[PDB]
């Protein structure tokens, strides 16, 4: 059993190495066993990442949450438990690979993570968890498990406009990224069992606490070209400088922008994933606009079953969202990649930015 | 009948007159009602309805409107300061600052029994005109659907108020507190509760001639400005007001601009929150011994808690002229000089359109809380 359960740590962390993770056949090996997909992902994370012992997190408690976190999650098309373990894997992948040419400052007193699954080749890359304190990449784990806890599969539109309780409760605002930061920190509070983060200071917590609230509020789109805007603001400009790692505020930009572009991830994978999770998002928008219909009011653009726009939703989304966003992320030389030759004065080679542009193609 | 319909008459006369003038005894007022005391709210807000035009602009019914009006009453605790009559005093400021004449202040705007929905309205106060054309009121530059969602705002903004800050709520992990993820609990939970009443009856329902579009963009304008009581942002909403209206390349206003007559108007809330340190010595008095009252009770429950007493707190240790002078200083101080410095402020002209003195936006202006304000601030150095 002792070797069994290492056998699975290695096979998971070995999948999970990839960018193009094959998470829906992970769901499959699991089985009746797949409804705590999550919470596995979670703890496989925490010990490669070795989060758990930086902040003697107890590792009882932390099932006991994340498998309780999980339950959260309704068993609809697309917002649901696996897609927070996939924008889980994002996050993680994203703060975490090497980084062609990204400049480590903080380069691993504040604590700071590694994983244990992979390392820069050489002094010509770099990575995030050199530069971002392990505190703060841990709140951005946690946020990512927990940024899409209880969605009701309808979007902030909806509810704002059908004046549904937890819209009026938000006064319009954040509605479910509201509901989804506030419901995990209740389930949190809920029991002492749950608590694993007893290990942390009053002043830490408080901290982390702020920082998980931040990261998960950023998901919501109303917002996303401000964040782009600011992001680019510091990052992306000739006349501004770099980032300046050495800034809590800019740090948590840099965060609230990686855990944006993990959210939407779906057009930036291989084909095949690409197109399981938009199969998920309109099933899910469809439902909405069954209900829109009986509720006698005007289906939302692109989820009307019976006159689908599938391609021109892809398309656009792509154009607007995902593509700019990626982008500015790019520009900023944070986006994972590798080197082409032996010589940023060379040319290097997106996995993530590459699988953008041609699945742009199909949806053309 | 006519005997009685004469006598409901008088009285509305009474409280415009008594009204209409920016240090309104309200208290007086409270006495004067007595065990009907309870009613304020609804009673000023239907009084300034009527004075302003709205009733008939929008065609509320003044049953649900009373409905609606007495039940947002009752959800004020009785505490010290944050109280029914609070509210009260915020309403009649905000209605005062946005009716009365402004020296110099641009015209520029609209200066049956259906509703005409292709126009835009605007409120005027019958108690009051611009003396003459050097004048301008606020109500002329902003249509009566941002007015009226303001003097609504105000009316809720504190509702449920539970006598506490929000750092004291955050701090004590307050139920309120992780349900709004720290961020303006309190001023979040005003609008969000305020709201919920209305939707929760249809005996409530006062706005039912409003258009959908109309509506959504009152519930809007109305939660934009509760939430801007918060003080946590009072620099930042300070800091964007100066850069529109008063700054070294400052643009102007042009009132043509939704955003601009937002930030006017949450600037307006803003002032009529804090109005206390710019009205006369009895009233700002009477307003500071709530405030304090409340925070020594507060002080006390952090006591009974286990918990450090915060500034100015402590009963038995109190700073009140510390207090009020630092208050003056950087919060309302600042914030009625910026609003001043905009010439949005109420006031009247010292001399004729003559003012060059050989013997010695150029003539001279009092502003009645404007000096109130030095003065109070005299007795707390
Ligand atoms: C689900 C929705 C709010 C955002 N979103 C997304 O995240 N992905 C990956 C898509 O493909 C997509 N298509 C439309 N909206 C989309
Ligand atoms: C009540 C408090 C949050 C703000 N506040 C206020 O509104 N007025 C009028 C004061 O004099 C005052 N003094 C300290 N804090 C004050
Ligand atoms: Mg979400
Ligand atoms: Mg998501
Ligand atoms: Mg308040
Ligand atoms: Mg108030």
């Amino acid at each position: 059993l002792d070797l069994i359960l290492v056998e699975e740590y290695d096979s998971l962390i070995e999948k999970m190495s990839n960018w193009n993770f094959p998470i829906f056949e992970l769901v499959e090996k699991m089985g009746e066993k797949s409804g705590r997909i999550l919470s596995q992902v979670m703890y496989t994370l925490f010990q490669d990442t070795g989060l758990l012992e930086i902040f003697k997190i107890p590792t009882q408690q932390f099932m006991n949450y994340f498998r309780a976190l999980e339950n959260g999650y309704r068993d609809i098309p697309y917002h649901n438990r696996i897609h927070a373990t996939d924008v889980l894997h994002a996050v993680w992948y994203l703060t975490t690979r090497p980084v062609p040419g990204l400049q480590q400052i903080h380069n691993g007193r504040i604590a700071y993570i590694s994983s244990k699954s992979c390392s820069n080749p050489d002094e010509s890359y770099g990575c995030l968890s050199s530069n971002i304190p392990a505190l703060e990449l841990m709140a951005l784990y946690v946020a990512a498990a927990m940024h899409d806890y209880d969605h009701p599969g309808r979007t902030n539109a909806f509810l704002v406009a059908t004046n549904a309780p937890q819209a009026v409760l938000y006064n319009d605002r954040s509605v479910l990224e509201n509901h989804h930061a506030a419901s995990a920190w209740n389930l949190y509070l809920s029991r002492p069992e749950y608590n694993f983060l007893l290990h942390l200071d009053h002043v830490e917590f408080k901290r982390f606490r702020f920082l998980v609230i931040e990261a998960i509020l950023a998901t919501d789109l109303k917002k996303h070209f401000d964040f782009l805007a600011e992001f680019n603001a510091k990052a992306n400009d000739v006349n501004s400088n770099g980032i300046e790692w050495s800034n809590e505020n800019d740090r948590l930009l840099v965060c609230q922008v990686c855990i944006k572009l993990a959210d939407i991830n779906g057009p930036a994978k291989v084909r095949d994933l690409h197109l399981k999770w938009t199969e998920g998002i309109v099933n899910e928008f469809y439902e909405q606009g069954d209900e829109e219909a009986n509720l006698g009011l005007p289906i939302s653009p692109f989820m009307d079953r019976s006159s689908p726009q599938l391609a021109k939703l892809q398309e656009s989304f792509i154009t607007h969202i995902v593509g700019p966003l990626c982008n500015s992320y790019d520009a900023a030389g944070l986006l994972p990649g590798q080197w082409l030759e032996a010589e940023s004065r060379r040319r290097i080679f997106c996995q993530l930015m590459h699988h953008l542009t041609e699945n742009h193609k199909i949806w053309k």
